């Protein structure tokens, strides 16, 4: 688990053999053998939060979208993330878009990539969770939860029924559940981000989790693009609190192109991440954690590569952490890194451990 012989070697020879979806998959299917790195990093109590009605013992997971289907979730704990979140599923089974659908963009650190939810279908994943339900419990009641993405089909014809379905099935099933409503792959999706629909989308989606029997009852999030107008942000903290959501996670990927891309496929159709997106989320969070007045846990997402780049999501508001397109670039290795580094940094500035470092930018 060399961080320099994956950083300089491994990795960039992959690369050279592999397309990016292939290297995907390739890379799901090794881990969910546990065929990859056990972390050497032990965490230390400094890392350790406690949101969302549990305890993660280090703030650091694994963004949705790597493990969509729920196939990995193991191998991932054991790659040393402090949570899981699979996804996004969706009600029934899709293909997603034509390939090819996922672009690298070396020069940047950068992904775009247009899957278009392509998903196994809720039943399917339902009886892979099912089958390690019992494991889980342990796994979070030791401080490692479980989440659960939920998107919608593409030819839904009632977004609120799709998501009030993931609730039914798989809310029993996880710690928490992300209504996905940013993703730029699915045509129409981002405008449930407008606020009357919102309401009455969160509203159902509420109901039918406060439906599930108490220790079957998961928090829910909202998953929010960086690509909001001011008045979106505005109106979505005021439907947040008024219906009591219990997170925001923030943010999605792109479609926006930040000058000065690089990369020869930097004009291809698709949600961009990595190195670009860094600033633009951390900018989202501390917007959304000033509307929110700092009552509403938020999981930060976004160009996180080190533990400077969790810090300052971290200071900006977030309470965790999650990282994606860093990992296509540094290999397993990065997680112990980003950790590492993120406690040698809180001990630096002076925090007794995470929380109180949570937030601390807007306190000055
Ligand atoms: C290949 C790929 C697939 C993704 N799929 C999903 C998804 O299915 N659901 C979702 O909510 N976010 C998805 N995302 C977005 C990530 O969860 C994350 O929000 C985004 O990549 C920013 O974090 P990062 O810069 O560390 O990659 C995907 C991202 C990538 C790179
Ligand atoms: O996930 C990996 N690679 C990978 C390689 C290793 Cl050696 C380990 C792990 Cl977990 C993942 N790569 C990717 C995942 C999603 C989208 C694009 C890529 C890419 O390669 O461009
Ligand atoms: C029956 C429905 C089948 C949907 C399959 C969708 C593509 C899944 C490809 C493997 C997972 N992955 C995200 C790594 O591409
Ligand atoms: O939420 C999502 C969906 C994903 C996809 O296209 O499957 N692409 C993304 O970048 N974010």
């Amino acid at each position: 688990g060399d961080e320099r012989f994956y950083a300089e070697h491994l990795m960039p020879t992959l690369q050279g053999l592999l397309d990016p979806e292939s290297a995907h998959r390739l890379a799901v299917r090794f881990t969910s053998l546990g065929l990859l790195p056990r972390a050497r990093f032990q965490d230390s109590d400094m890392l350790e939060v406690r949101v969302l009605g549990h305890k993660f013992r280090n703030p650091v997971g694994i963004a949705a979208g790597f493990d969509k289907h729920g196939e990995a979730v193991d191998g991932l704990y054991k790659m040393g993330f402090g949570f899981v979140e699979i996804g996004s599923v969706t009600p029934k089974p899709q293909e997603g878009n034509p390939r090819p659908r996922v672009f690298r963009l070396p020069e940047d650190q950068a992904v775009i990539n247009r899957y278009g939810f392509n998903s196994h279908g809720l039943s399917v994943v339902e009886h892979r969770l099912r089958a390690r339900q019992q494991k889980q419990a342990k796994l979070t009641e030791d401080g490692l939860p479980l989440g659960v993405n939920l998107g919608k089909n593409k030819t839904s014809v009632d977004a609120a029924e799709d998501y009030a379905e993931g609730v039914r099935v798989l809310g029993p099933l996880a710690d928490y559940l992300v209504v996905n409503v940013s993703s730029p792959n699915t045509a129409g999706l981002r405008s449930l981000q407008g606020k009357a629909e919102l309401r009455r989308l969160l509203t159902k989606v509420l109901q039918e989790r406060d439906g599930l029997r108490r220790v079957h009852r998961p928090a829910v999030l909202v998953k929010i693009a960086p690509d909001l107008t001011s008045q979106d942000k505005e109106d979505i903290a005021s439907v947040v609190k008024e219906l009591g959501i219990d997170g925001l996670i923030v943010t999605n990927t792109t479609v926006s192109r930040p000058a000065g891309l690089q990369g020869a496929l930097r004009s291809e159709t698709g949600g961009l991440s990595g190195k670009p997106l860094r600033d633009l989320s951390t900018q989202t969070i501390r917007e959304m954690y000033a509307l929110t007045q700092g009552r509403v846990p938020i999981i930060g997402v976004g160009g996180v590569s080190s533990g400077q780049d969790a810090l300052e999501k971290i200071r900006a508001g977030a309470s965790l952490v999650q990282l994606y397109t860093a990992l296509t670039f540094w290999g397993p290795p990065v997680v112990g890194k980003v950790k590492r580094e993120l406690e040698a940094l809180l001990k630096e500035q002076g925090f007794g451990g995470v929380t109180d470092a949570i937030g601390a930018d807007h306190r000055r």
